[PDB]
């Protein structure tokens, strides 16, 4: 049906702390930056991308979709999803400013929001409409108890609490200190500390060099590491490709990639063992599903990113049949029509129409931010 | 919706002249090998593999539909045809004596009934389904002109008519004498008696060894040829690889191709540059779209064979932004209730709702061959 | 001589356990499918697949056998394996839908009967006719001690009693949990159970991924694992080329590859260490014996898996110069005229003219299955 | 000296003809968008990016200067200009939504501001500035002769003028038609216009996938070529490696990559003989010395891209001892205090301290575009 | 401003012992063999390289200086730093004799005192000069505790002093026995005297082959060693390819490395992961900055070599973005008019205008060496 409208908004969402870090970042808010399409027949999509909550960037986003990608928009039948990414992504003076950074973030929104309405139009959850479940449960294995701001004393009290009293059998912990042995120390005393069926995967938010990851693996090498996520700077792919090499310890990657191309480079380069997708990064769905499938033709696991805190993923998850474990992180799901709900370790399957991308009402009156 | 019958078929349908040859084999007429598949709502999907209409073996695949995969699917939601992808292709025992072959040919025909369903349900054809048209008009090339059997006469009589009468500027000839100096002497006068704008593919059918390849490259230099498609052994990864490097020339393969595996083998080794998937060699569109999605990732061409006349790669050709060009034989067209339709040079665009799978009614009764 | 009747049989005979698993499958039976040829000097050959007994597809073999294959054979001079190996494997619209999956199982039972004819003919076991023997003894290794369906307590009461008992030295032990440590916490006990000069062989069916695979062979660093067999996707070569170069665990493979092709990419990436042909899966001993000679020229062992239970491997293996051990389960002995034996570790040397794939005449009476 | 001041502006400057296009973009103006960044002492330095002029876009960039830079630039020494990039470029919420597009492009801007101060204050020129001329005149090449947009009678026209009457020995020439025969048939109608000693590059603006390239580079075997510039897509590495592989045509690429790391993948890759920077894509001078040292250590030539229709890139080629050839297109320079100028086919060098960035104060009045 | 005096000099300082060892090398005093450079303003620019004090070749230096680059100096203007260094380097007569050895440790002594001048004559220390720090605080490593001539009681006192009493927390241990077990009895030892939060390094000085190497660093795998520099002979790239494959031991090595062609032929092989140009080895500050650059290129750390005791490289790790830590050895630093000085294990920033390559008046009088 013919689109009529485009209505970009920011929401600046609480944490689960007042302010936590990686390696590489602190924050205070999540920033859901995105846009609201509507369709003829009155149908509402909805999409974002997810930032750090930094207002005169956020605001980048919503000017592209309102003034760049919003007149190549109106009128247009938001069926046609496949059409429309290459009309937007290669418009010609768009693409000579893009192909990745804002304008990609921004198409990552729009595309994300008619999909929603083609599920919605359909009448069911997007894993259903892509095709049925390839799982009966996706996993979830735990971001949020794992912050490179936690003492270890924190560290350790929220770890046994994911395990020992929500049902976790999967956490993700941050390194990245100056010196690695901090993180080794760290990653010592919740292996001690919490049962050993518990898988562990650590990430690096891209924080250090080669040489300083070589030997922190060979470190880490009775500490049964799950997988070492963005060990190296973000672009390097040879670094990557070394790395892998040179430990048993599994690489995992894509948070950071724009592009399809990006993809294609590391997974090639055998850089990237744990595939990393993410609709907020990528050009949406569009997108991913692209990437799900290069994985999948390497036989590689897709393992996507939550910059959208797995409100999109949870479908994806359950429906690309490359896909294994889910990230969770509880920060933002309750501000959702329909959130992610996880228990036992397992997430439940959508049941509302559309991606579950919908935020409430009173969610956008509370946190919503001016575009201008 | 519940899956309620499936009841397998088989058309042997004549071609233009009484028999035609490549390189390896000479037939009489096509086999059109498939699956109706019908629904609790009465809608009723076709989908079928190509055969060279051999009875004995096409009732091979459609006693592996009606036999091994009719008890999976019965009373499954037709809807969730990935999930019901795994289940046939991945149900042990069969995957045992499968993962190519008969098995897969079968699950091929299946999965396409499938996808016919689908958007059949859904009011539209294919392409528009899957988000919508990448071109106005995908450009056609006439194989039919281009058989081995031709004598020289013939073979120029032909590519004049397709280019001067018909409005075709792409042909595919065919290749595989003993002697490649003979084919070199066809297409050098192929060349001297059709405008130098139009473009000639040529196509081995996988007749000849490396050094014999070598040599007829390196003498068809200056004849100006748009790909040299299955030169080689068509399992044989190395060897079409050393070629592809030995030689301007691109490769083209893809027909005899079972899996997203092996198209994944010969694109990581720079074996193939025009991408030859086919849903009825593949496992059905939903194995196509994995290689299409390859393929975009290496940013090369995706010109599917015409296993299905290219019913359903007309669908996919038009949606598919990796696609380019689409190979045109009129043989069993007119069987069709939308059959394809070329005019100078150019597909027309389908138009009813489901994959432009299902024949004529009187087309089984004149043409169907017993099951049994 | 010539040929006169060939005659398909299906016989589905019992296990030790009423059901065995691994990883992929669970089984009650095994399916000895194949054919019977008679020459008109009155010689009867036998040659057969190996299947997890699925009559609907053991079904498919047997017709391509009767309906494909026997009109190529009646006739011909059964003398000529050669010649009708490529007549029947090329046959130019069979290859069309083969190459590989059934049409190849198919061809892999003719060819073995042809053998059992030529060294029937000859008075002489296979491995007598082949040349004489490279060795005095075949050493085997128990697999039926090892399936995943045991528990600790039996896999461990299992492998004692072999090792104890019946004077095994060398065990395969299947592994493929979704945790890999549980893999590892039965291995580390049996391990500890048995005496240290066993030798213990893992295989996981193709079950895990590469990073999965990569942590487990670094956790299974300390207990002197022998091979590690099918450890990744069965077509996914480059997978095995990386998690080959990231350990120093051998790796074993070559039950499902259907090819000397598929051989030749494993081999030639240095993706495999232990090969494995089969002659019920390769095109029959003709192409069995391409395989070894392959495996020869690259120095690697040759340990072919019991798909026909040895019955045929045997043979080959008490001749072919690069042949070491043979993998042993006792499932269908007992219906052969001429048994497998193993006695203190040891395969007895075959005596009795042919490839000892002549079963009872009463085990078709009570577990032949009706092939129409 | 502190920062007291940071202004964003917009110039739409009109070309040479009403309308020009390259196989992927037609433009009525060329976008300069940039900073005026002022120090305490009075000092006003000026950088700016290149674009197509799309308004909604180029306000983008202006924002994001404005926005999201100027409260990181305001008081701090505009000396330090190592620090601020690393500062600005890293920012942790900007870096989370850039490391390439329109934030890098902002920060190339102001980086070239910050260089254009320095030199200023020093009361030098660039060039000298950096440490002196490499050469005593960078020769020219005429680009704004050989758009694709040209009919053949126009192109010929004017590469004949650029030679016989304005003393150019070197050419750029657009190719990127659908049918590359086209381009070959200008190339060769051009060659014979023009003396054998004339220079003759081309440029496919990434408009063709590998297997086209590489027949139209065979087909290009007589014409001379100098180089074939973004023959394909431009994130694409490994397409670039196979075609620079397949024909003795170099390769130039550059003037799309954002960064340092998207230029040592191409560089290692052997996908590149001519580097092709460009300060107003890259972060600035201060990533393009980067580049250029990098291209150095490879022994390759620099021959950065006029995205700022190269008035700084003068200064640079006067310098950088990698440096070669320039090219030249006269859209812009008659609107700057010190215009570039070309004389028989060589640049002057500049004179005036700074970067040759300053527009003359009539050029904001008279083009000037308002930020919001 | 014009060079009006180009001087000569040599200075024998005395060490922290009478004598010192590496594995290759005993010395007693440290050559400090360079030019003054005096400009017509009179602003005298020091340069110098770094010398085991041998005087015969010493003076080769210094005749270089006087007899073959002064006459292409007199009368240039000092400022263009960059053409004089290719006037120089490539003078065709001299770079017949040259491209490494005395020819380029000449050039890198009057290179350095042309950037002496720069910075001088602008009024500020070299890393300000070249756009401001990268970092707060330079960290520093101690080799001078570390040398192979020192007794295990003496090493053991040393390194403990430095940690317990200087504030080091960073140490390089010289290694180089013949049988290098003798070494991991001496590295062993340091690691229980001193706190396992000290980061040692170890250096070679290119005394083992390659499986000597190997052999080390298996067995130092529990040592945590932070880099192995110059492990194998210094122009021999494959064997430390193969070692950096070999182990996780990070390589370190360029203190020996004339050129950035040598740069570039190691670390493109993966041969070093640290590493480590010398403005007093490559051809002074100005290739330095090339090698840094393609170093960052790479994402790999620069670690300079002290053949300046850190003089000049103080300014330059404060400077380049891909500089970490620093080597401290105190031999020298007295006899300049701006002694570096480590203070907590953290180097002082520089304050005085210029390079901080002056030595003291008195210092050429007490400590100078005729140049003929
Ligand atoms: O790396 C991640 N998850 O895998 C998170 O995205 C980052 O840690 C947060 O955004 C804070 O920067
Ligand atoms: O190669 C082909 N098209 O590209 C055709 O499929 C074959 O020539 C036909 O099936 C006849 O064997
Ligand atoms: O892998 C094996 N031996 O090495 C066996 O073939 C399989 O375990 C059985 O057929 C059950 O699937
Ligand atoms: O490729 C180029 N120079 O080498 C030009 O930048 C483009 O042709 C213009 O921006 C118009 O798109
Ligand atoms: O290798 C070193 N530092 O890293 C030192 O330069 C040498 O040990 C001294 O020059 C004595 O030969
Ligand atoms: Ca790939
Ligand atoms: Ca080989
Ligand atoms: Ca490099
Ligand atoms: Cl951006
Ligand atoms: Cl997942
Ligand atoms: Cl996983
Ligand atoms: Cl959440
Ligand atoms: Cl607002
Ligand atoms: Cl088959
Ligand atoms: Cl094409
Ligand atoms: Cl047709
Ligand atoms: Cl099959
Ligand atoms: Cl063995
Ligand atoms: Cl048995
Ligand atoms: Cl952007
Ligand atoms: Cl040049
Ligand atoms: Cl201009
Ligand atoms: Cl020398
Ligand atoms: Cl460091
Ligand atoms: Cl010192
Ligand atoms: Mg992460
Ligand atoms: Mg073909
Ligand atoms: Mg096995
Ligand atoms: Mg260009
Ligand atoms: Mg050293």
């Amino acid at each position: 049906m013919k689109i009529t409208a485009v209505e970009p908004f920011i929401l600046h969402l609480p944490l689960t702390s007042e302010s936590i870090s990686d390696s590489t970042h602190s924050i205070t808010h999540w920033g859901v930056v995105g846009a609201k399409i509507t369709t003829s027949d009155g149908i509402e999509g909805y999409g974002f991308t997810g930032t750090h909550a930094h207002l005169p960037s956020d605001r980048l986003i919503t000017s592209c979709i309102s003034d760049c990608y919003a007149p190549l928009l109106l009128g247009e039948d938001a069926s046609d999803h496949s059409r429309l990414w290459t009309k937007l992504a290669r418009y010609p003076s768009l693409q000579w400013v893009g192909r990745a950074g804002i304008t990609h973030l921004a198409l990552a929104a729009v595309d994300v929001a008619l999909w929603d309405i083609k599920a919605k139009k359909a009448g069911v959850p997007l894993w259903h409409y892509l095709g049925g479940a390839r799982t009966a449960g996706v996993e979830a294995y735990n971001t949020d108890i794992g912050w490179l701001s936690f003492t270890l004393e924190d560290l350790l009290a929220g770890s046994a609490r994911a395990v020992e009293e929500d049902g976790f059998t999967r956490l993700k912990i941050k390194v990245g200190h100056d010196d690695p042995n901090i993180d080794i120390a760290r990653l010592t005393a919740v292996r001690e500390r919490v049962d050993s069926a518990v898988r562990i995967a650590i990430d690096g938010n891209g924080k250090w060099d080669l040489p300083t990851c070589q030997r922190f693996c060979a470190a880490a090498k009775d500490l049964d590491i799950y997988w070492f996520e963005e060990p190296l700077w973000y672009d390097d792919v040879t670094s990557h490709a070394r790395l892998a090499r040179n430990t048993s310890i599994p690489i995992a990657l894509g948070e950071q990639l724009y592009t399809v191309d990006a993809f294609r480079s590391f997974i090639d380069a055998g850089a990237v063992a744990y595939v990393q997708p993410d609709v907020t990064r990528l050009g949406g769905i569009t997108e991913y599903i692209q990437v799900a499938d290069l994985a999948l033709a390497h036989r590689l696991p897709v393992v996507p990113h939550a910059g959208e805190m797995s409100q999109v993923h949870v479908h994806l998850s359950y429906w690309h049949p490359a896909s294994t474990i889910l990230e969770y992180i509880p920060w933002i799901k309750d501000h959702f029509e329909e959130p992610i709900h996880v228990r036992d370790g397992v997430y439940k399957r959508p049941e509302q129409p559309g991606a579950s991308t919908t935020p409430l009402a009173e969610s956008f009156t509370r946190y919503g931010k001016a575009v201008k």
